[PDB]
């Protein structure tokens, strides 16, 4: 599946959007 | 898993927040 995730997407993964969850924003990975 | 969802989480999904991605906004459901 895809991930929120911070600072950034992890090695194995790209990001593809961004994800709103408790007051920041994350990046959408997978 | 937890996948984005349009327009909203069913059942017994549990909401995280919100996917901006492939042009949409989508609920993201645990």
């Amino acid at each position: 599946a895809c991930y929120c995730r911070i600072p950034a997407c992890i090695a194995g993964e790209r990001r593809y959007g961004t994800c709103i969850y408790q007051g920041r924003l994350w990046a959408f990975c997978c």
